[PDB]
């Protein structure tokens, strides 16, 4: 399907299956299981935009891709 290459400031590149339509709180799932960081201290990246945890990855336009690069930032929230 979908492959999500994920680079942090702190860990080895990690990757991991992903669906466009999913939301991107799927990935945060993923990061979890990998790091333990929990899913609500996690900023994700494409680009330089930050995702927003309900929103899908082909709302920020992944359509075709068949491999895509995201950055993580662990953030204290608010």
């Amino acid at each position: 399907t979908l492959t999500v290459h994920v680079r942090s400031e702190e860990w080895d590149l990690m990757t991991f299956d992903a669906n466009p339509y999913d939301s991107v709180k799927k990935i945060k799932e993923h990061v979890r299981s990998k790091t333990k960081v929990p899913v609500q201290d996690q900023v994700l990246l494409l680009g330089s935009k930050i995702l927003k945890p309900r929103r899908s990855l082909s709302s920020y336009g992944i359509d075709k891709e068949k491999t895509i690069h995201l950055t993580l930032k662990v953030v204290k929230p608010s």
